């Protein structure tokens, strides 16, 4: 209780420090954006997913890291499910446009994610080289990442992930039909309105051995996930000025920070990522939908039942993608059986000893 609240103080974003990064992040992102929007650029139609504010780009439990999506509203595309996860797809056009630059990235009828990302990376590398009023560099490509990560230092280093994405305003793929099970929690009108919004595809960028590995795209619901984080209560006034504070976000920050610390010491946890944590708490928020089940006075009790739920996902080797029920993020083919039992052992140790890793 007293220890968990003390850890949250160092994780909470100082509005004075996050504002100083807003000027630098916006300036660099805007410059790269207007570079992509030139006549020669094949990404001339690209736009920013979340525009206006700056907390939409910051990553929780990560004060110096930021995510930005560069979305491209392509013509009417047709999706082809690539293997039976429901998250990965080949992308074709219903009618290939005549003078569109995206045709340069076609491998037959399918749009090549890896070629688009390569040319995406080059245009970014060229523009950041011309940046001399602020030290900006392009980090080496992370395997499996759809993003071109920038390294900005003035004076402390901050990270900006520039994610390439296709925007589709068509209907969400059929694999999501039973996903987003928020009816008892956020309600059916929220779920209907959310599923009227676009969906996004990002390069899988995974050397999986398939013949279409460079043409594979992954479903992204980062916009829907951000909405849920900002609108996480059954009552509309949850965490508002005239409402009651809850500890949902604090439990997520604690769980995310507990995993990232365990990952820095043990390489056996490399297959785990913070998305497993956000997926797990989404299911927890669906299981415990009442705002009173997340009272800030029960912080320790709420953080403990999140750990127990997570350990239950490791034990059963089952963690369905919140938007794609058929996609088990904890299947053997994605995470080894020994890694789950290892993470379970370490979490039980931290849980039983007052979390010594937070010292
Ligand atoms: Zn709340």
């Amino acid at each position: 209780p007293d220890k968990l609240k003390k850890v949250l103080d160092k994780l909470r974003l100082d509005p004075k420090d996050i504002s100083e990064a807003a000027e630098t992040v916006n300036k660099v992102v805007e410059r790269l954006l207007r570079r992509m929007q030139k006549r020669e650029s094949e990404f001339k139609g690209v736009e920013q997913l979340l525009v206006g504010s700056f907390y939409e780009k910051v990553k929780i439990s990560a004060p110096n890291e930021f995510d930005v999506m560069f979305k491209l509203e392509v013509p009417r595309i047709e999706l082809q499910e690539y293997y039976e996860t429901g998250a990965f797809y080949l992308v074709k056009f219903k009618r290939i446009p005549r003078g569109n630059p995206l045709s340069h990235f076609l491998e037959g009828e399918v749009l090549s994610a890896t070629k688009m990302l390569s040319k995406f990376r080059k245009i970014i590398k060229e523009e950041v080289k011309e940046i001399k009023d602020i030290d900006v560099s392009v980090e080496k490509e992370k395997p499996g990442s759809p993003a071109v990560t920038l390294l900005i230092r003035n004076p402390e280093e901050i990270s900006v992930d520039i994610i390439l994405a296709l925007e589709s305003k068509g209907s969400w793929p059929i694999s999501t039909k039973e996903g987003l099970p928020i009816q008892g929690w956020l309600g059916t009108k929220v779920r209907t309105n959310l599923r009227r919004e676009p969906f996004y595809l990002v390069p899988k960028n995974a050397k999986d051995g398939n013949s279409f590995q460079g043409e594979t795209w992954r479903l992204s619901f980062s916009h829907t996930e951000k909405y849920i984080l900002n609108n996480h209560g059954i009552e509309k006034t949850c965490c508002e000025s005239s409402g009651a504070k809850c500890c949902r976000m604090e439990c997520l920050m604690l769980m995310k920070y507990l995993l990232e610390q365990l990952k820095k010491e043990f390489q056996e946890l490399d297959a785990f990522c913070s998305y497993h944590v956000k997926t797990a708490i989404f299911h927890m928020w669906t299981q415990d939908p009442q705002d009173s089940q997340w009272d800030p006075r029960n912080l320790s009790s709420c953080f403990d039942k999140l750990l127990a739920f997570f350990l239950e996902c490791l034990r059963t080797e089952k963690l369905d993608h919140y938007f794609i029920p058929k996609f088990n993020l904890f299947s053997q083919e994605l995470i080894d059986r020994k890694s789950k039992e290892f993470l379970s052992k370490k979490i039980e140790y931290e849980r039983n000893n007052g979390f010594p890793i937070f010292d």
